[PDB]
């Protein structure tokens, strides 16, 4: 190490004295990863993990920082030998990348469990032994910025982390594990994943990180949570207060899901004199509109639960929609099923319950209802119409008939003379983009939906019971 300008803020006595870090540090050439890592670890640890003897804040002493700090560069430097890896032209090679990911690798705990919470953060690492999967990536980026590798940058999409490096930048490499019960990639490039079109790989346009959003991904690691029922306002405040210093300086500009996260801090709190949530959802959508290709779907999905949350059917219903519109260009692939386990849960639990009140209040007399909207009707049928383009070309498959009795629920919601209004046109009016939808088409606006012809157009089962 730390220089003489690293330490003149400490002690820490607040979440104020950590903000004003996290400036300093973000005003210098190169933020320093590891030291701010450690940082925010440590009082996560004191504030979420431990809080016996909490009075109002852990005060981060030099003394302690800066011993941690000591047993990660001491490991580091010990383990890679920089003399075995000339760097060509002021650039890392792969074997020095798969060295550094193999030190971090190999210094974790032989068994734990990987999917606990304050594991994120190289306070973990150092007096834990454990870390999450996107935390070696982070810890690995870390620890080639403290032997002077300024060219390797993390790399993030919507379910996976990973690191670039080399001549411009152009090479990747994995230096995680993903998931569970997958094979270990670690070393290889994301080519094979990027040429398939899984959602895993974001077809290539994921996240490329500089300094400051590297900076910017371990503010949104923050884990508030103490339990299941209860999060530490000061860990919410302090992530707030670095996610709107990061916004302010620039850095979350190509970083969708920090604006997602923002925003939903905002609902819960809001901060005078800032921008609403809806504004934030919409800045995030945009980024990834404007940076990505709008090949992002959480972004989309941070809007349609602000939605969900507010029971506004109608705005839910279009998120979702839009969700499904970028879902549709993909290949369903091995290793994506996370985004397939949320497509479900709002397909299959989150729209029936969201229906069913809707129900309820019309009966009662509710005017503006989204079930008397031919518009969220289509949108409705979007959604699905998205999950089914999905699946086209797709070498694994998405729907089935525990998919189709959902379908059938939700389309009965709207009464046949709403369903009548869409138009659907062929290349309120819609078109499909799924073989399975437009022959659904002649079923969507019967009194009484047909549920045997929906089951057997949805998962294109050939045939019905022999008895
Ligand atoms: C912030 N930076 C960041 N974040 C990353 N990942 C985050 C992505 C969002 N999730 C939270 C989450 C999860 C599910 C969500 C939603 C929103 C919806 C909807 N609809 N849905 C669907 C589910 C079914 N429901 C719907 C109903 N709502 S409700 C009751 O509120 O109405 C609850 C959620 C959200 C916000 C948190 C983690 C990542 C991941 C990265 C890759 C790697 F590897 F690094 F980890 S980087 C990164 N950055």
């Amino acid at each position: 190490g730390l220089k003489a300008a690293q330490k003149t803020l400490f002690p820490l006595r607040s979440i104020d004295d950590v903000v004003r870090l996290f400036a300093a540090e973000l005003g210098r050439e190169e933020p320093d990863l590891v030291l701010l890592s450690l940082v925010l670890g440590f009082v996560e640890h004191f504030l979420a993990v431990n809080r016996v003897g909490l009075t109002y804040f852990p005060v981060a002493d030099l003394s302690i920082i800066a011993a941690l700090y000591a047993r990660f560069t001491a490991q580091i430097r010990g383990a890679v030998d920089l003399s075995l890896y000339p760097r060509e032209g002021g650039v890392s090679s792969r074997e020095l990348v798969k060295k550094v990911s193999d030190v971090i690798w190999n210094s974790l705990s032989r068994s734990y469990f990987k999917d606990r919470a304050h594991i994120q953060s190289l306070f973990s690492f150092i007096t834990g032994t454990k870390l999450d999967s996107s935390g070696v990536a982070f810890a690995v980026v870390g620890a080639c910025q403290a032997l002077g590798l300024r060219d390797v940058h993390l790399a993030l999409s919507e379910d996976h982390a990973w690191v670039v490096f080399g001549p411009n930048g152009e090479q990747t490499a994995e230096v995680t594990w993903h998931g569970k019960g997958n094979e270990d990639r670690r070393g290889q490039t994301v080519n094979a994943g990027v040429a398939e079109r899984s959602w895993l790989y974001l077809k290539g346009s994921y996240m490329r990180c500089d300094r400051k959003m590297e900076v910017a991904f371990m503010v949104c690691a923050i884990n508030p949570s103490i339990d299941l029922h209860t999060d530490s306002l000061e860990l919410l405040q302090l992530q707030q207060k670095l996610l709107w210093l990061l916004y302010d300086l620039g850095h979350l500009e190509r970083y969708p899901m920090a604006l997602g996260n923002l925003a939903d801090l905002e609902e819960l709190e809001p901060t005078p004199g800032r921008p609403d949530p809806l504004t934030l959802y919409h800045k995030g959508i945009a980024s990834a509109k404007t940076y990505y290709r709008d090949e992002h779907i959480y972004p989309y999905m941070y809007l349609a639960g602000y939605h969900c949350r507010n029971r506004n059917v109608r705005e839910a219903l279009q998120a979702w929609a839009d969700m499904a519109t970028v879902i549709q260009d993909y290949n369903y692939c091995r290793e994506d099923e996370e985004i397939y386990k949320e497509f479900f849960e709002v397909a299959n639990d989150v729209i029936p319950n969201l229906l069913k009140e809707a129900a309820s209040l019309l009966e009662a007399g509710s005017q503006g209802s989204a079930l008397q909207d031919p518009e969220c009707f289509a949108h409705l049928l979007r959604f699905y119409d998205g999950i089914c383009k999905w699946e086209e070309g797709s070498p694994t498959p998405v729907l089935h008939v525990g998919w189709a009795t959902f379908l059938v629920q939700s389309l009965g919601r709207f009464e046949g003379q709403v369903r009548q209004k869409v138009r659907i046109v062929s290349v309120p009016v819609l078109t499909f983009q799924s073989e399975k939808m437009k022959g659904m088409k002649e079923l969507l606006v019967a009194t009484k939906i047909n549920s045997s012809a929906i089951k057997l157009q949805l998962t294109a089962q050939s045939q019905v019971q022999m008895k």
